[PDB]
């Protein structure tokens, strides 16, 4: 199964993996639970000179999206990974407006753009 | 055997206008389609943060857009005759250069929509 296949891949890097029909052009979104470290709170710590507490995100994919459908249809393992990774960074970039490794994102993006 | 020809630069300049201080074609030591930079005696990215941190207000850094002539995607853009598609690739690359330089983009969602479409093209 797709969802399980993504959970396996991402392991604990994420709190959970769900499919949301919050239709739009967006293929993926990320969010935190009610009473857990929010991305907004995590930034407050950085802004106060403290190290950023871990944020367990919930990774949600749009099954109606062409890219998510594509991802799911990919048999190859490495390829299937490039997509999940690309979608996760995408959701993360939208959530926090920043990425841990911006260049890695740009690199994997362009790799799927030329292949 | 790297003599790059065409009017690609003029085309990109026309399109970007003053959103950029200038456009150039320079090679890279990586597989990066494009980067952004600042010349000497010019407010750089870090300088800008220092400025703001000092309680000052300053205009957004007008970067120098440097496209990588040997990169597939930069070539694809130059070959695209459709002003729409062209403009789309250029916008994608410029946004990639900013993200890599500033670690952030003014409109992340717009960038994300763009790559998504282009990934499906
Ligand atoms: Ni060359």
């Amino acid at each position: 199964s797709f969802i399980d296949r993504v959970k396996a891949l991402l392991g604990e890097r994420v709190k959970d993996v769900r499919l949301t029909h919050r239709l739009t052009d967006t293929p993926a979104i990320v969010s935190t639970d009610a009473d857990e470290m929010s991305t907004q709170m995590a930034k407050l710590f950085a802004a106060a000179g403290q190290k950023v507490p871990e944020v367990k995100y919930i990774f949600e994919l749009n099954p109606d999206h062409v890219l998510v459908k594509r991802a799911a249809d990919t048999e190859d393992e490495a390829k299937f990974s490039e997509w999940v990774e690309l979608l996760l960074d995408q959701a993360l970039l939208a959530e926090r407006g920043t990425l841990e490794d911006p260049n890695l994102f740009i690199r994997r993006m362009n790799q799927l753009l030329v292949s």
